[PDB]
């Protein structure tokens, strides 16, 4: 079987990389430091749709991960999430939240509309990713 | 000594203990909603967990997830750590049906809380216990 990504998931992200498992993205929302983590493997929904291994694995990357955007961003707290109430294909967010950040306390989706990246700065976001990741 | 935040504890009821988590029931009735919180002393982020502890935190999460999708039948799972509020690393894991009072947003702060029936309460309870400690 082969593996796509969800259209829905590919109009709203920037590809950056992958790893092991997942598919590493940048969400087009510049509002926040937005992550995605898309798992390769086809028909995916829930984090237990994934055999064992890989559920191991996506613990590894959203560790991995997680830990790279915390460094680049110096945010005051991470937000991680598998919600999927609309797009089928399991995926992580992977969020840095400041407390001057525009949906701050509350979670992110749904409060803001997206703004767009300057690309300059997405760019030094993804140089800065891809050297700490990889 | 590992103690559960208070704001944790005046919100959920305590079902049990795995190994690394505590598990708990939120008191808010709108959903079939629940608490992973690792028994680690000052744990705010996935991150600070050691590299066994964060293995074991993916077990868990699988494991009572899984249990909680067989007990629903809901159509979604919903798997977060957000903790802009509660400094204290927890993992909510709860269940989603496109009929809930939030659907197909993600729950946090849309609704006010409702109080849980006692008995309904307490048959979800012990049908998770069952589950997921034989």
């Amino acid at each position: 079987p082969a593996w796509s990504l969800h259209s829905r998931l590919k109009e709203d992200t920037i590809d950056i990389g992958d790893l092991p498992l997942s598919k590493v993205l940048v969400i087009k929302d510049a509002n926040y430091p937005w992550l995605l983590l898309v798992p390769r493997r086809p028909d995916a929904v829930e984090i237990i749709d994934l055999d064992e291994v890989q559920q191991a694995q996506l613990m590894t990357e959203i560790s991995r991960v997680s830990r790279a955007l915390k460094e680049i961003t110096k945010c005051d707290k991470l937000n991680i999430a598998a919600l999927g109430n609309l797009v089928p294909q399991l995926h992580v967010h992977i969020i840095a939240r400041r407390t001057g950040d525009a949906a701050w306390p509350r979670p992110v989706w749904g409060v803001m509309q997206p703004l767009a990246h300057d690309a300059t700065e997405v760019q030094n976001f993804i140089s800065a990713l891809r050297r700490k990741i990889w």
